[PDB]
């Protein structure tokens, strides 16, 4: 498969995987303009969407594209039953598309049905975990939210992060404010400066790499323990996802 993106709104990404003859899968459509575009320029043969969360910006641009491809099978969570899903999916099942199976992994914090779809490399997770971030709590709670991560982290090395924002640099700011010597997170916060001053997608990102440069992946590293220590007493990983959480509601 080949993956593509297409940019929507102001800093989401609709991904999109290609077989060789063209047949594609669309992730996560909130505007179906920007994706009528690309499969008409591109000659591809839509078969799938796969939705990962109920919002708007994820799931606006559904029944244009159904309406224009009526072939199009919609996988998503019940929580997207009504933004045009025909075939409901849940944790620990797997959608087969392009000939490849996708598991699916359902990450409640951001949404509580939020999934994300795995069919190695290719980790499409929604707004669960982003370069250097990971989501807004809206509906869920802290712990539901470490607990979605242990799992992404859990994933192969090599897999490709594929989340729907552009929000790296700015995760990569509030890294800084909290771990403002730590060496790697330093050059990856350059790194992804000088790709965005080009305007240029800081995704989808490797896991390994993920790892050591998202504060809330580090949870148990003791750098980030020691300094959380400093302002806050804290013995349990999870109470230092809560911690960073909120600093980042705040920041
Ligand atoms: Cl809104
Ligand atoms: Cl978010
Ligand atoms: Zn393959
Ligand atoms: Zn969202
Ligand atoms: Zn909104
Ligand atoms: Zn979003």
């Amino acid at each position: 498969m080949n993956l593509n993106s297409i940019p929507a709104f102001d800093d989401n990404y609709i991904w999109v995987l290609n077989d060789e003859a063209g047949r594609c899968l669309i992730v996560d459509p909130g505007d179906a303009e920007p994706v009528l575009n690309a499969i008409a320029a591109n000659n591809w043969q839509p078969e799938a969407i796969f939705l990962t969360h109920h919002h708007h910006d994820h799931v606006g641009g559904v029944k244009e594209l159904v309406e224009k491809f009526p072939q199009i099978v919609v996988y998503g969570p019940q929580e997207t039953q009504d933004k045009g899903t025909t075939q409901v999916v849940k944790d620990g099942e797997t959608a087969f598309v392009l000939g490849h199976e996708f598991s699916v992994i359902a990450t409640p914090g951001h949404t509580l049905g939020h999934i994300c779809y795995f069919s190695k490399p290719y980790l499409f997770c929604g707004d669960t975990l982003f370069s250097g971030g990971c989501g807004r709590l809206f509906e869920g709670t802290a712990s539901q939210m470490y607990q979605s991560l242990k799992k992404l982290s859990a994933l192969p090395d090599d897999t490709l992060v594929c989340c729907a924002h552009e929000y790296t640099l700015s995760n990569m700011k509030f890294a800084l404010s909290i771990l403002p010597h730590d060496l790697s997170i330093n050059d990856y916060y350059r790194k992804v400066k000088e790709l965005r001053a080009k305007n240029q997608i800081t995704l989808p990102v490797i896991l390994k790499n993920e790892r050591q440069i998202n504060v809330f992946l580090r949870t148990e590293d003791i750098d980030l323990i020691n300094v959380i220590n400093e302002e806050t007493l804290l013995q349990q990983p999870e109470e230092r996802f809560a911690w960073l959480r909120s600093k980042k509601d705040r920041f």
